């Protein structure tokens, strides 16, 4: 059951084209007959007022398989909205049980904000590790394009950006406005992450949109120390 990023995930907000385009992808992810698009001429809101017998009067030959399917992804989907508040107020044992249960650890909200955005932005240590187990894609990035060592960076848990960059994360990986983890952390005023940034190889050519560096960032937050420690770079 691998859902297609094409539909939205959120069978309520489905449109009539949107459940074609469900009937499309499961007609091949599961090999059924030959589905008529006009089996279904509803929006996601009324598919989801449809009994499994009604799906079976609509489809013999895959409505069954159709409904279950349906009733799996809002199934994992909740799991995800769980996953996401669990990894937000450090429910470590709750993080621990809801992805046990086969909640997708990189299960992303609105904002594309993956439970490693969420763990890493409130101090959640343990819970980044435990995500990173199960395979988080520490590169993975929101909708305005920060990697969670961008968010990490800019909260100021150096511990956490440690773990990342362990793992192997995008240093030099660049905000959509050009601020790489460098420039949210010479923002944020953090020294040390930024010396651990320097180490494990930060770049101050990637510069913001507004053409600023770490230097420039510092120099304009208005901390000598940390526009000092920045312009010495």
């Amino acid at each position: 059951i691998r859902l297609p990023a094409h539909l939205r995930l959120q069978p309520i907000y489905w449109s009539r084209d949107d459940v074609a385009q469900w009937l499309k992808w499961a007609e091949n992810e599961f090999s059924l007959s030959p589905i008529d698009s006009n089996t279904f001429e509803m929006n996601g809101k009324a598919l989801l007022l449809l009994t499994k017998e009604d799906f079976r009067y609509r489809s013999p030959h895959s409505g069954d398989e159709l409904y279950e399917l349906l009733q799996h992804i809002l199934k994992q989907r909740d799991l995800g909205k769980k996953l996401l508040e669990a990894a937000r107020a450090g429910q470590d044992d709750e993080v621990r049980i809801l992805m046990a249960n086969g909640a997708d650890v990189n299960a992303t909200d609105n904002d594309g904000y993956t439970p490693l955005h969420l763990a890493a932005s409130n101090g959640h240590l343990e819970i980044v590790e435990v995500l990173l187990k199960n395979g988080a894609d520490v590169n993975a990035s929101d909708l305005t394009g920060i990697t969670p060592l961008h968010a990490a960076a800019a909260t100021g848990h150096l511990e956490i950006v440690e773990v990342l960059l362990k793992h192997g994360a995008d240093v030099n990986a660049y905000d959509n406005d050009g601020h790489t983890p460098l420039h949210l952390a010479a923002k944020y005023g953090h020294l040390e992450i930024v010396e651990v940034l320097l180490k494990h190889g930060a770049d101050v050519n990637a510069q913001d949109k507004f053409g600023k560096t770490a230097f420039d960032i510092s120099i304009d937050n208005g901390n000598e120390d940390l526009a000092e420690i920045l312009q010495k770079l």
